[PDB]
């Protein structure tokens, strides 16, 4: 009974492996992990304390390509094959998707000890925004940061923001090359050019104030563009690569936060701290409950993240509203009549209160946010093994969970004829959102305890959006003026473009052009320029 010879031949075999030709070795260096990956998956399917895992050929890469380009189609296919809970490999990570309202609850309402947002996002956000805020801090700090920000987002603030936002829109109609309404009565625009510009101008003016708005008229504006490039999904895997893209980003964050700190210190020196904007508010109101004060650097960094986030969600959304209305002159017509009745033929000046009496306008935003959730996927890193209720499934620590309310937004089960733009599905239901029951406070105010609504444009739970009322205010003023001022339509043969899912926000694939026309050719916008 000699197996000793077999053991000798193991060693010999190893020895002959090392002396294979470099061509053969390389081949095996490709072959063996390829093979091994496939046997591992088939073995994984045998487990039943794990959700089904989408099969994939290329190791590490996983389903990144199909998920990257068409996430909702990927989700529908996996849903038919596996049901609502399923996993897939994504550039080194395992993602567990839980679709539908039950998925909303499972992730948005997950215990603080179970999952972590900042563990998923810090590598992306922190380089762009700066240190010490949002995801570069414990959740408890984020909770209070949101409370600080919310303090400049009150109804009284909105009343003062509306005339400011209105001024910026009219100034843009007057002075932008894309319009020049005093010189031209019709023209073609790329909505992906005009809306990011209109969004930053209106949000800067209202949230940051006149000084910071004034800066955007100069070469300074280029830094925001640079900083914008740091906010892409590439940084989700490659956050720091010694290339120019990453230096301009880093330089921008320093440069922009430098500018904000400069204003903060100037105001404090001159005792010029009032109730004008978000800067005044954070200067007066940014002490944590343990007594630690946010630094001027942290305040500036928080300003960047808040403005940047709201920039991309809002610009994408106003772009979609215009693009959907471009093929619906019936809806423009209906929106226009509401403007005439509420504002008395346009003789009343637009106020925040009058905005609230424009349900069809507000429903149009609501419906656009249904068909185009700006964030198609939201992530959490799983910090300890989670048991999926009413299943035998366990999501181990190290996995990521992925929730997608935008997907449910497009399901016929919850929204009949979901792929049809219909603002009237929200008749007598024009609120941006609301809790249909019990509430809870995570540190930034009472919000809905349940997150099982099939409509969740602003998420839910501790990470829930706090910019929703600002977004409706901004989008409301913007669309109210667009409607009263212009009609618009598609170039012949053009229709609503498909989403570009490959960016951080699900903006339309551009260029996406519409043709505008003045409702009143002779109308003039006053002021100097
Ligand atoms: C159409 C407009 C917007 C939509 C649809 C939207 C959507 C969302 C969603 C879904 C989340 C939750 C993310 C998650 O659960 O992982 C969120 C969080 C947040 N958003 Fe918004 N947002 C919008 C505009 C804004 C604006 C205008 C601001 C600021 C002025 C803003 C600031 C924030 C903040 C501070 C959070 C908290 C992030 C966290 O706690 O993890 N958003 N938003
Ligand atoms: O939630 C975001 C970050 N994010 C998550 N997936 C993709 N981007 C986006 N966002 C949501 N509303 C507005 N922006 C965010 C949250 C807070 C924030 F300050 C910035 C920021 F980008």
């Amino acid at each position: 009974s000699i197996v000793g010879e077999a053991l000798e031949y193991v060693n010999i075999g190893l020895s002959h492996f090392l002396a294979l030709p470099l061509a053969q070795r390389i081949s095996l260096i490709i072959i063996i992990p390829f093979i091994y990956n496939i046997v591992w998956q088939l073995l994984y399917s045998l487990r039943k304390d794990r959700p089904p895992l989408v099969f994939y050929w290329i190791p590490w890469v996983g389903s990144a390509v199909v998920y990257g380009m068409k996430p909702y189609e990927f989700f529908e296919e996996c849903q038919k094959k596996y049901g609502d809970i399923f996993s897939f490999v994504l550039l080194g990570r395992v993602m567990t998707v839980y679709l539908g309202p039950k998925g909303h609850e499972f992730v948005f309402n997950a215990k603080l000890a179970d999952v972590s947002a900042e563990a998923a996002y810090a590598h992306l956000t922190t380089p762009v925004f700066g240190k010490g805020v949002i995801f570069d801090c414990p959740n408890s700090r984020l909770m209070e940061q949101k409370k600080f920000v919310k303090g400049a987002l009150t109804k009284e603030a909105f009343k003062s923001y509306v005339p400011l936002i209105a001024e910026e829109v009219y100034k843009y109609f007057r002075d932008s090359k894309n319009f020049r309404l005093n010189e031209r009565t019709t023209g073609t625009i790329d909505v992906m050019v005009t809306q990011p510009e209109m969004t930053i101008f209106t949000a800067s003016r209202s949230l940051l104030g006149k000084e910071m708005r004034a800066k955007l008229d100069t070469d300074f504006a280029y830094l925001y563009s640079d900083l914008d490039k740091g906010f892409t999904p590439i940084n989700f895997v490659f956050p720091n690569l010694p290339l120019e893209h990453y230096r301009k980003r880093d330089h921008a964050q320093k440069a922009i936060s430098g500018t904000y700190m400069s204003l903060i210190k100037e105001r404090r020196k001159n005792n010029d701290i009032q109730d004008r904007d978000l800067i005044d508010s954070l200067m007066k109101n940014s002490t944590y409950k343990d007594g630690v004060k946010m630094t001027d650097q942290e305040i500036a960094n928080l300003l960047i993240g808040v403005l940047m986030g709201g920039q991309h969600t809002s610009a994408a959304t106003s772009a979609w509203i215009l693009l959907h209305l471009a093929e619906r002159p019936d809806v423009q017509q209906e929106l226009y009549e509401e403007q005439m009745r509420v504002l008395d033929g346009g003789k009343k000046e637009l106020t925040y209160d009058l905005l609230q009496e424009m349900p069809l306008l507000n429903q149009t935003i609501k419906e656009t946010l249904r068909m185009h959730h700006p964030l198609h996927s939201l992530f959490r890193k799983v910090m300890k093994d989670m048991h999926v209720p009413n299943t035998s499934y366990v999501i181990p620590a190290g996995y990521h969970v992925l929730v997608s309310p935008g997907y449910t937004h497009l399901r016929d089960e919850y929204f009949p004829n979901a792929h049809q733009f219909n603002i009237h599905r929200w008749n007598n239901d024009s609120a941006s959102s609301y809790s249909v029951g019990e509430e809870v406070d995570y540190g930034f105010g009472a919000i809905s305890k349940g997150v099982s609504s099939p409509y969740l444009p602003f998420g839910g739970g501790r990470h829930r959006c706090i910019g929703e009322h600002f977004a409706y205010c901004q989008l409301g003023v913007l669309m109210s003026i667009f409607i009263r001022t212009l009609k618009w339509h598609y170039p012949e043969g053009k229709t609503v473009p498909p989403p570009d899912f490959t960016s951080m926000v699900t903006l339309p694939t551009g260029p996406a052009k519409i043709i505008w026309e003045k409702r009143n050719p002779e109308q003039k916008i006053g002021g100097r320029h």
